[PDB]
């Protein structure tokens, strides 16, 4: 795999960001997990901790995996990137996502993020307490 680059243009909640991609807007779906809705229990605190990731970042990059690149809403899907730390598996290492919708041929960072899983629930953390 390999990253390009994105702007942020607005944080949306924990695991969809709007970023411009090759000059287009595009709101992006983070693969292979799943953060709280904002109404829901930590939605408030995954939301504020990507928003915090991508906000701060000096470059954003967007990594498509091998498979489809949209979902069926017209949402990107990959795994995004902040000065080089990716965000989809920092929201699982904090117990702010869980590993989730792991769908055939793109699920390259499956076993990374159930790595960092495994650590959030042995730390009982967040979503984990
Ligand atoms: C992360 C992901 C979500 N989706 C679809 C599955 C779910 O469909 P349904 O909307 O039919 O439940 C939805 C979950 O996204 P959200 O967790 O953003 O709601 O997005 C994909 O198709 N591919 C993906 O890689
Ligand atoms: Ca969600």
């Amino acid at each position: 795999l390999h990253k390009e680059p994105a702007t942020l243009i607005k944080a949306i909640d924990g695991d969809t960001v709007k970023l411009m991609y090759k000059g287009q807007p595009m709101t992006f779906r983070l693969l292979l997990v799943d953060t709280p809705e904002f109404n829901e229990k930590y939605g408030p605190e995954a939301s504020a901790f990507t928003k915090k990731m991508v906000e701060n970042a000096k470059k954003i990059e967007a990594e498509f995996d091998k498979g489809q690149r949209t979902d069926k809403y017209g949402r990107g899907l990959a795994y995004a990137y902040a000065d080089g730390k990716m965000v989809n598996e920092a929201l699982v290492r904090q117990g702010l996502a869980k590993v989730a919708y792991v769908y055939k041929g793109n699920n390259t960072h499956e076993q990374l993020l159930r790595k960092a899983e495994a650590q959030a629930k042995k730390e009982k953390l967040n979503i984990w307490s």
